[PDB]
């Protein structure tokens, strides 16, 4: 059902990187594989993904560059599953790299943070069946 190097869970296929990329390069990579950065739709999917994270910060398909949080596939953010770290998202500017923080990633414990999109983090692709 899933292609080789992809993991099947509950009607999605997932691919977990062994490397890091900026958020935009990871979403380009997922799109080239007819997929997208992972969209977390439920607690059960959050638990599956967080269980197999490669012990490093990992991008997901959630960003707010135009001002509101959006999932790459159009899943509604505000009515959807959320799993932020305490005090996140904060759009922090104190990194001094310019602007705030517009891309969401997993901490190893599975809780989410907004960070600078240009950081090379691991990522997860997802595609339907
Ligand atoms: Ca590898
Ligand atoms: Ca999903
Ligand atoms: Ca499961
Ligand atoms: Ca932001
Ligand atoms: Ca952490
Ligand atoms: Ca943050
Ligand atoms: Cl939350
Ligand atoms: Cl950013
Ligand atoms: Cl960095
Ligand atoms: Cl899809
Ligand atoms: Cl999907
Ligand atoms: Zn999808």
């Amino acid at each position: 059902s899933c292609p080789v190097n992809w993991v099947e869970h509950q009607d999605s296929c997932y691919w977990f990187s062994h490397s890091g990329m900026s958020w935009a390069e990871a979403e380009k990579y997922c799109q080239l594989k007819n997929a997208h950065l992972v969209v977390i739709n439920s607690r059960e999917e959050q638990n599956f993904v967080q269980k197999y994270l490669g012990s490093a910060y990992t991008w997901m398909g959630l960003s707010d560059p135009e001002g509101a949080w959006k999932w790459v596939d159009g899943t509604d953010y505000a009515t959807g599953f959320q799993n932020w770290k305490p005090g996140q998202p904060d759009d922090w500017q104190g990194h001094g790299l310019g602007g705030g923080e517009d891309c969401a990633h997993f901490h190893p414990d599975g809780r989410w943070n907004d960070d600078v999109c240009q950081r090379p983090y691991h990522w997860v692709c997802e595609a339907g069946l």
